[PDB]
């Protein structure tokens, strides 16, 4: 059945039968699938012990490898608890829906596609686009305004270059973001099995901090596509083809062992939220991977080459973007009462303005009506002032709504069909 | 600068500065970018040219034409009621009205959970080696507007296809009678690239004519926008592409008078090899949701392999309920969605703790996900399900869940429609 991860203490052969002492004290029998120098991947039905996260609140402030070993020149973590990493430890999750606001500081998320505590909200991108910049910005900026619970970030990078690792380390250290974060960095040339354990070490640390320490924890995982590229060559998957005889059953459910691990935790003081990065694979023909669409259930944030080529950062197109749980994190007592109306109106005006870019190409700028011209112009204002923000610019939701209201003044007040008159009088810059 | 298509009536040269006559007697100025023997491509910013025109008639219905509108079915050239500028500028048929009311595709994973509405643009988002063209043809055969006083038509446009694909599409339309209510435009890979980029314009112009001048609900199916983008590239992708795409996606909606409409289903298929075919940003087309074709379901032998969880229709609520589908539609959709999401997360949990470690309640949701895939998602290639059929399959599989776990369904609908409570009439 399940895949588990084991401390290596001697060479093992493929399909070798082993006995494993679990974190809970019980014993399983299983078969070896693959190994690195220090880790064995075992499929459960030599005696070893499971690979463990050294769990402590002092994980915060540390930069570690995919297997949890120091990368920051500091001493190894002193454990409060030693936890199995596959998801079986703690049974932390409540049967409660995600809710309440996480302020990322980025208007195209907070404003129009709000991230909620306990949600999984992927960044959907492609090669050459600045998804890692967005991920690092959220790591530096995120908070839970008004919460009685402490906030932490777990940032996990998979298959990255030495240059990228050095950059991420420097960024966490210089900004002071490191103080509230645990960072796991897996390099391209680190063992494939270490890459596979990376998101499990990260999620286990997040669950520990959320459940045992009552924290709201935000987990940023980049790039799930790179995780999958290592998966698809590990163990029983090696040179097997998806949808064909010989392809192992566990390959169909592996991604779900990652995306199941999010939500409000028992007690409802804490939560685990995921922002996985999914880069569109450009090599489906030569490197088939597990379907990534399972990770996309609660919405997505879409990174658009059009906006990148216009020189806009962050190049997020709000129109194909969605948060499914947005309504659970906004409004009076969370953000502000006018949030939903303003988001609705900006979305509608921007979609109209973008269609009108097509109409301009069809009939010519001077053939466009006065009213249409205002919506055309609104789409430019939306991109130039609302979408566009600095790499270092952390906007409160109040800042975001204020920019929204300012650009909305470009539209005729009588064209604001999605904003009730109560909000126009209370919030419109002209009133 | 944007592209405008001009009838070749006099010889032109590259970079030649020209005027183009618009439908109202005005002219726009541009520069010749490229040309085939019969079609000039002008970038808008002396020869005065005429716009390229569609020969428009109700007799378009039942015909198979090339990307340029020439016959491909051995029949006579179209005898026009009128000659319509295909660039979209001589006639603005669209009303300032939101899309509304139901289009039945006969496919449960569309009608049930992510309903298509009249005037919407709802892309099929897919990838190399997936059966998006099977899904496209099945919608072309099955689609309808139940109860509408307006007649229904289909416009099917294919771009950069093989001879083998072309013969298959033609044969399918002819054999099923699907052709009789359709205008079919087929552009082959080897046809001039200029005809490939004219193809969706010819298609959208025919749809606007039928919708507006004949009071019809028209469904336009376009396959594959990635091949369209490749033709722009052959003429990364050109910077003007994003605006150019907008000239296609702007052309949808309810028409003036509200007795007709143009609905689009474009196929957006991600390339299988970005070295030779880079991944285009076609996200401009995705503003009202998408239907996601997924590898997991395909690998498992399920057709149509549509994953409802990442799929969306943003306008679904405008096409469902009493007098459109049935009063319980939103409730059943919400519940199936929630139940399937939970069952799929529980497949993850099984792969963490083992199947026998799952609770009895969790096991019911796990089983529900299998029932959803096997009974609801899976349907025959030629199986045309009414919305009632789709909802009743929904109710049947929902009985597998504990009744007190149906949190998204109003008690009034449980009492009226749940198989354990419903009374025989």
């Amino acid at each position: 059945g399940p895949l588990i991860f084991v401390e290596k203490t001697e060479p093992v052969g493929y399909n070798e039968i082993v006995n494993i002492k679990m974190g809970d004290g019980t014993v399983r029998r299983g078969q070896v699938l693959d190994s690195s120098a220090d880790i064995v991947v075992v499929q459960v039905f030599f005696t070893g012990e499971t690979l463990k996260l050294p769990a402590s609140v002092d994980l915060l402030g540390r930069i570690l490898s995919g297997s949890g070993e120091p990368r920051d020149g500091g001493p190894r973590i002193v454990p409060d608890q030693l936890l199995d990493i596959n998801g079986a430890a703690m049974n932390p999750y409540a049967r409660l829906p995600p809710k309440d606001f996480i302020q990322t500081g980025i208007s195209t998320i907070d404003g129009t596609n709000t991230l909620v505590r306990g949600q999984k909200l992927p960044i959907f991108s492609a090669s050459g686009l600045p998804h890692n910049e967005i991920a690092l910005q959220i790591a530096r900026q995120a908070s839970v305004p008004g919460s009685e619970s402490a906030f932490a970030v777990v940032f996990a990078a998979m298959g990255i270059t030495n240059e990228e690792a050095q950059y991420f380390m420097s960024d966490f250290e210089k900004t002071g973001a490191l103080e509230r974060a645990v960072v796991f960095l897996n390099l391209a040339d680190d063992p494939a099995v270490e890459r596979i354990v990376t998101p499990r070490m990260a999620l286990t640390a997040a669950e520990y901090l959320a459940y045992e320490h009552g924290m709201h924890v935000l987990v940023i995982l980049t790039d799930i596509t790179n995780y999958a590229e290592a998966l698809r060559q590990m163990g029983a998957a090696r040179n097997e083809v998806p949808g064909r005889r010989g392809y192992p059953g566990y390959m169909y459910t592996d991604l779900a062992t990652l995306y199941e691990r999010a939500g409000i935790v028992k007690g409802a003081k804490g939560s685990v939220t995921q922002i996985p990065i999914l880069s569109m694979p450009g090599d489906d023909i030569t490197h088939p991977i597990p379907d990534l669409s399972g990770y996309i259930t609660e919405g997505q944030i879409v990174v658009a080459r059009e906006l990148h080529r216009k020189g806009i950062y962050p190049p997020i197109n709000v129109l194909p973007s969605l948060s499914r749980l947005m309504n659970s994190g906004i409004g009076a007592g969370k953000t502000r009462e006018d949030h939903k109306a303003v988001s609705d109106q900006m979305y509608a005006g921007y979609a109209e303005g973008r269609d009108l870019r097509g109409l301009v190409a069809i009939v010519g700028k001077e053939a466009l009506s006065e009213r249409d011209t205002k919506f055309l112009e609104f789409a430019d204002l939306f991109e130039d002032k609302f979408v566009r923000q600095g790499r270092n610019e952390n906007r409160t939701i109040e800042d975001t709504l204020e920019i929204g209201w300012q650009i909305l003044t470009h539209l005729p007040e009588n064209q604001l069909g999605r904003i009730d008159n109560k909000y126009i009088q209370k919030y419109h810059p002209a009133h």
